[PDB]
């Protein structure tokens, strides 16, 4: 409606779970995150919005089973909010005045609270202060990181495969530092593996050793506790997103991909269902991707221009191509109804996806 654009919600977001739409009041929104089962926006003048399931107290906004509408979470009204990362069942948010909070589940010590019980309002993370600044956060299942802006990354929760990267300790519920010793630029952590990439363009990948998803040869599966460099990819990398049993990798020229397709998640046609190996999407190969999102089972990439394809598994409409069109889609499929628009922002989560798109002019 507003020439600024609009959030459009697909799948089971909660927002009747049909293709949905809302925009804020002389707000836009910057940054989007999703869950298994939440979303999470932030907005420019630094609002928290959260919606979706609750039971777990992941939207820091008290008891209630779930929430379906986007709601302040107005406890952080006198912080800043810059970004948000959602996980499994739980939250993180951090503030430009230099404190990281974190809400929901807490088995694993996820929040990096120091303890394991489950919080259902935002808590400071005493750990982080003004001397960290935020750069990124990321969540997967029961598993935390944070990365500064001078590129110091810091991961906690569940170790229990590896997925943190601290080799043979169970899990920790304090932020601890996770360096090969170069500093880190992007981090995403999926469900049960995660990935950074450092400064110069290598891409480190650890966690559960199934699936191919740590694009990683046999011989070195055994030191998957720790992170080690995929050098299948012999170009830079620039960003890493991790799915539930995918990983999806950016380089200048080219995305590859890697693990389970079984949905189409990899992107790499129907007769790949599955690759130990890095393999590049060649089908859109004619156009530069400026960011690339996963869910659970399925991908998206946002263009340079501003067109979004996706693919992966199509149930509930969440790759959000067709109102009826509801079958996987086994490589990046041209969301087309977003063509009279520049799209924004993208995340995907379990069973749904979060858009933020402006229309042209």
């Amino acid at each position: 409606m507003p020439d600024s654009g609009a959030v459009f919600t697909f799948g089971k977001s909660k927002f009747e779970n049909n293709p949905g739409k809302f925009w804020f009041k002389n707000d836009v929104p910057v940054h989007l995150s999703c869950g298994d089962e939440h979303s999470a926006v932030v907005t420019g003048n630094n609002k928290l919005y959260m919606f979706g399931s609750n039971n777990w107290g992941q939207l820091g906004l008290g008891s209630k089973s779930a929430i379906s509408k986007p709601t302040c979470v107005k406890a952080l009204k006198p912080e800043k909010v810059k970004l948000a990362a959602c996980g499994r069942n739980h939250t993180l948010v951090s503030t430009e005045g230099g404190n990281v909070y974190a809400t929901g589940g807490n088995n694993e010590g996820q929040l990096g609270l120091g303890d394991t019980e489950e919080r259902n309002t935002f808590h400071v993370i005493s750990f982080f202060t003004s001397e960290h600044k935020i750069k990124q956060l990321s969540a997967g299942s029961n598993t935390s990181a944070a990365l500064t802006e001078d590129g110091r990354l810091f991961m906690w929760g569940d170790n229990s495969e590896g997925q943190i990267g601290l080799k043979n300790v169970s899990n920790v519920c304090v932020p601890q530092q996770v360096t090969i010793g170069k500093p880190v630029s992007w981090i995403s952590c999926g469900y049960y593996h995660s990935a950074f990439v450092t400064t110069d363009g290598e891409l480190y990948v650890f966690g559960e050793p199934e699936n191919g998803k740590l694009g990683l040869p046999n011989q070195l599966l055994g030191n998957h506790r720790t992170p080690q460099l995929v050098s299948e990819i012999p170009e830079k990398v620039i960003q890493v997103a991790c799915g539930g049993e995918h990983t999806v990798v950016l380089t200048e020229n080219a995305v590859y991909t890697f693990g389970l397709g079984q949905f189409g998640q990899l992107g790499l046609g129907t007769f790949l269902f599955e690759t130990s190996e890095p393999k590049v999407i060649e089908n859109i190969r004619d156009q530069t991707i400026s960011y690339i999102s996963c869910g659970e089972n399925h991908t998206a990439l946002i263009t340079d221009i501003g067109l979004m394809y996706t693919f992966g598994d199509g149930r509930h409409g969440k790759l959000g191509l067709g109102l009826e069109n509801f079958t996987n889609h086994f490589i990046p499929t041209l969301c087309s109804n977003f063509l009279r628009f520049i799209v924004k922002l993208v995340a995907c989560g379990g069973c749904h996806m979060v858009v933020f798109a402006a229309p042209h002019r």
